[PDB]
């Protein structure tokens, strides 16, 4: 967007940059659902390489969706409502179990991930309302899973709460 007007990793034109985004943005979605939440069984340090495994993808997450904002188009907008839910419900899947084992112990690396990933959250709750507002139907059929999966994830961590003994504290 910068220099051209075609980049410093070329086959990145205006009408690459679409499939580009769907490709890192897929690829990111597959290394996370790659990744297992361990036992309290196993060593401290396998579950800190994990969080840090763990908070890498939401970090990526959020830099690659924070994109949204300067390509709305049809297509960009199509991948990352897509991708959006389908990294959320990841996150929901194979990290929530891990912070719950690793909370009284590793407390602020666990609330530390879920506010990262709330930060983006918010991003794609911003993206549900302009997917909705401007009557795309392309945009508005990932919206009902895209809100339900945020909505599972505020819940989720009342249930991690729950059962780190925290309940009052969501």
């Amino acid at each position: 967007l910068i220099n051209s007007p075609s980049s410093t990793f070329p086959t990145l034109t205006r009408h690459t940059f679409v499939v580009f985004f769907r490709v890192m943005m897929a690829e990111l979605e597959k290394t996370v659902k790659k990744i297992e939440p361990g036992t309290a069984a196993d060593s401290q340090q396998i579950h800190e390489e994990k969080l840090l495994y763990w908070n890498m993808a939401v970090r990526d997450f959020s830099i690659l969706i924070n994109l949204i904002k300067v390509f709305d188009s049809h297509p960009v907008l199509h991948v990352c409502l897509k991708y959006g839910r389908l990294f959320v419900e990841a996150f929901l899947k194979q990290c929530m179990p891990l912070l719950d084992f690793s909370f009284r112990k590793h407390r602020e690396d666990v609330l530390s991930l879920l506010e990262t990933f709330q930060l983006d959250t918010r991003l794609l709750h911003h993206l549900c309302g302009h997917s909705k507002i401007h009557q795309d139907t392309r945009l508005t059929q990932h919206v009902p899973l895209l809100k339900k999966t945020l909505e599972l994830l505020v819940c989720r961590v009342k249930a991690m709460l729950t059962l780190n003994n925290c309940r009052e504290a969501f």
